[PDB]
């Protein structure tokens, strides 16, 4: 209504950019062709968090042909080419007087009314981009964004002293946000350690103590070890006839291998729980069956007795990785040795790991790429500012 794009604090009023922006000039360096400037181009821009990182100082008479607007210390500089890049940036005392390219449209704040670090922030925001139409789907001879364009998208604007407020409360929020990155980085890598160093502890090498009661067996003497074979080719189909079949390491999944194909003459059996191995290519890398099917050449299926967790034996063998890469024979198999608690010790010590496991999983996950998380998150925090919620 009267209220503009939307509804602002008392005191805000709603304005298009340029109204609160002052004239700009132009300057042709190549007419002091001894003279040393320094040049602003897009590539000088670090879009992620929006500030001019590398410059060029350049010769007048090599000044490129777009070199021409002169920028003064505190204007925005905003790309009118992919604006949705956010090559956009605020620039520094050391730079005035100094020239960017066309390509960019200066935003000049009159200080009268705006400040330039509210300027900055505030041209940042998806609120604006969006308003440029030229952006958009375009049609033949369409023109691309223009200085005036840019000028005439509509902002909010507070009072001279809440946008310095609201500056400075964007600005430790964004601050936040990087340490949490960097907290995130050092618990990924100690916590990465923990583990490696828990596997360790109740990995010893063969003939190292253990607690009196453990055992030191042969993983033959706890477990039925498969070796997989080939079956006849010409019994493999897709009518669900017989089992899943699974040649290697290939047809493996995250943690349980996903059919694919079937084979109708089921030769070497692994059934939900069994463990499978690659005995081939990349040896040692491995997985867990969760439906009967049947394994090839590649792959041997290990089945738990009942004094062996299933469990345990998986963290051993990813523990043990290293060594098993380097084929693989049953008798290599059976012959491993393998430190053997109790029932409950093996339970109680795999919930331990698991814990760790899980954390050290989603550590992993939870650092997100890093030109995504801050330019996103940004958004979310302008979001908050302009609307008057910090």
């Amino acid at each position: 209504m009267t209220e503009g794009p939307y509804k602002l604090p008392p005191g805000w009023r709603w304005v298009r950019l340029g109204e609160v922006c002052l004239p700009t000039e132009r300057r042709d360096p190549t007419k002091n062709p001894s003279t040393y400037f320094v040049y602003v181009d897009i590539s000088a821009i670090d879009s992620t968090v929006g500030k001019i990182v590398s410059p060029k100082e350049i010769l007048g008479q090599h000044a490129p042909s777009r070199a021409r607007k002169v920028i003064r210390s505190g204007d925005v500089i905003f790309a009118t080419t992919r604006p949705y890049l956010k090559n956009i940036a605020l620039v520094p005392p050391d730079l005035d007087g100094q020239i960017c390219s066309t390509g960019f449209c200066v935003i000049r704040a009159n200080r009268e009314f705006a400040e330039p670090e509210f300027l900055f922030h505030l041209c940042r925001s998806d609120f604006i981009t969006n308003q440029l139409t030229a952006s958009k789907m375009r049609g033949t001879s369409y023109p691309a964004v223009t200085d005036n364009d840019v000028y005439n998208t509509l902002i909010p604007l507070p009072p001279l002293e809440e946008q310095r407020r609201i500056v400075a409360k964007v600005e430790a929020l964004m601050e936040r946000v990087r340490e949490v990155r960097r907290l995130r980085a050092e618990a990924q890598k100690d916590t990465e350690l923990l583990m490696q160093t828990a596997l360790a502890e109740v990995f010893p090498h063969p003939g190292a103590d253990l607690p009196p009661g453990w055992r030191w067996v042969r993983l033959g003497e706890v477990c039925d070890i498969i070796m997989g074979q080939s079956p006849p080719s010409s019994t493999y189909n897709f009518e669900g006839n017989g089992l899943p079949f699974f040649q290697g390491k290939a047809d493996f999944g995250d943690l349980h291998p996903t059919p694919r194909i079937w084979c109708s003459a089921p030769q070497k059996v692994a059934r939900p729980g069994d463990v499978l191995i690659s005995v081939r290519a990349p040896v040692g890398s491995t997985n867990v069956a969760n439906l009967a099917c049947c394994i090839g050449r590649g792959l041997a299926a290990l089945r738990p007795r009942d004094s062996l967790e299933r469990f345990w034996l998986l963290y051993y063998l990813h523990y043990l990785e290293p060594e098993l890469s380097k084929a693989i024979t049953k008798k290599d198999l059976q012959n491993v040795f393998i430190p053997l608690p109790p029932l409950e010790e093996q339970r109680r010590i795999v919930a331990y790991l698991d814990q760790i496991q899980q954390q050290v999983a989603a550590l992993k996950r939870a650092q997100a790429e890093t030109e995504a998380e801050l330019k996103r998150l940004e958004q979310a925090i302008l979001d908050k500012a302009f609307r008057g919620d910090l």
